[PDB]
């Protein structure tokens, strides 16, 4: 249904919990190939935690521009799980929702590729690292970003 | 007392829950026609999930300015459901100021549509589609969106 | 010592939980008049809920605007009581957010006559409708109203 | 250990809880004098509860403007009791967001000296109110006024 | 790897939790330098509180600027610990809001270098004050500023 050849699709994650980062991205790329985006308009970046993961997102697209390669759209990838402290709590809450004003300070859908888990279970469920349950999320936002970007053309 | 016989309304849809979303909206269908809403001027649109409502509303109200058919309002809606992880709050917390900001950033009336429900029941029930409990709210929508885009003409 | 003679004020309130919101509004009015605001100087408007409040008190104060009849403050008014989802709170919280900023879109004091309980008792308490049981808020709301609108002139 | 002497600061105090708001201006007064401000440029002036403190600093700001008075600081006191309802939780969030956002938006350091208090005792040991029990919040609240006007000049 | 040694890079700290705070600035500090960043380009400067991080931060900004040594990159550093009454839930939640917020105001990374701990053993933790427990988070948020200053030109 979705067209994604001519599409250039950026993904930013964070390094923090990387085993698990390694297989959403990895589901992304994936889903991104079966929709026919090029492998040359996969833009893969990386940052330290997912707090920088929006104004990362900026300055990405920003330099994509500059560089004559804009996105159409972008993948940001996060991983936060439950401590101990509040931490959890206010870097998801800050990250989620300055990510979705993203979409409108950019002009470009900005998917939200953030997973908010009490456990590390959790995470690798929702990531395919564990097998029979659930499925890979980096799939999912994958599609979604190119049915955002081509939709309401 | 709200007519809206000269309205264009927009539905904007997640598909996620599709069950419930399918009765949501076509309650709001059928509210909207009970207001005097022409059929060719009820257009419904669809995103993957609740957290692309917003840009996707935007998006779905710019494309309608450029096809010359633009929207007097519009009805995001989506359903979430409590999960095990923390999704569920950070999505729903950020969707629903995002939609609320909405209505000034677009200049027309935004409509809250989303259920936000800790079991699949309670969603069922505010959909209809439990025979004895409640109402359906999508109906709610489909009145409140024609009040609004009309009342203070 | 607020002489409100020369002010208009606009009280614009919801209609679900309408006994408890009619009190709040009656207090709101009572009020209002006691301090010397005329009655032909104290506009009523209604909206569906409280997510509506918001985005109905800018079109409201617009609508006056262009009748030549300019608002000098607002009250929303609304009535929430905790169900058994998440839709109280997240009603609450954006609804809340949005009124406060009101305040600077609008640059007329936008009163907070949000009721935010978990029970109906609580609101009818609050409403002045429990004979001995403190005092009905709508009044305070219209007392600030007036002060915040002369204060600082 | 901050000059204080040409400064002109304000205190915007609500009038809920007298006798602990009448404490913490008491320290507040009491520590600007320390500093160097001289009474004639401490500006004191109420409004009715803590949700109207944000937009209430502004008209007190926008005031002391036109009577070529301006404000080098302003310091919104208010304090905050948990009662039955949902009322404190909502009053404090937006209250505190906007009084963040208000240091921006005027250009003045805006000191936060809100108490947000779960029982009576609490706020009256941070007004200084309790014999061997800690100290006055509002003190510190004077010392950070005069050091965020005058450190970065 | 990342080159630091053009960059100027600002530390701006809060002052209650001082024995936390200095660990979390001296590990910031040692990684800033193991990256090439010259000490006389690394700017420590202070606020009372972590309330007052936020605006600090542009009111240092700016004043590097007007002194013809501006800044590429900030952390602001804090440390939170939750206490008897909602004070720490309110400051945490705004300030991490406004940091987050600041990146796109600003115009240069800002670093969240705020501790948001239940307890002191905590904090004590998270700064590398407790000897084989987790490490120093000011090593992070050094690694972080260089980093976030650098890869996107």
């Amino acid at each position: 249904k979705y067209d994604g050849s001519k599409l250039r699709i950026g993904i930013l994650h964070a390094r923090w919990n990387r085993k698990i980062i390694d297989a959403l991205v990895a589901g992304a790329v994936k889903r991104l190939q079966e929709f026919g985006v090029k492998e040359e308009n996969i833009i893969i970046e990386t940052v330290p935690g997912s707090f920088e993961l929006p104004y990362g997102s900026k300055l990405f697209v920003e330099k994509q521009k500059r560089l004559g390669k804009p996105l159409d759209a972008i993948i940001p990838i996060g991983v936060l799980i439950k401590g101990s402290t509040m931490h959890f709590e206010y870097i998801c809450d800050s990250t989620t929702h300055q990510l979705m004003k993203l979409n409108f300070e950019l002009g470009i859908p900005v998917i939200f590729g953030v997973l908010t888990c009490l456990t590390d279970e959790q995470a690798e469920a929702r990531a395919g690292l564990i097998e029979g349950k659930m499925h890979n999320h980096g799939e999912d936002w994958g599609a979604a970003a190119v049915e955002m970007a081509t939709k309401f053309n």
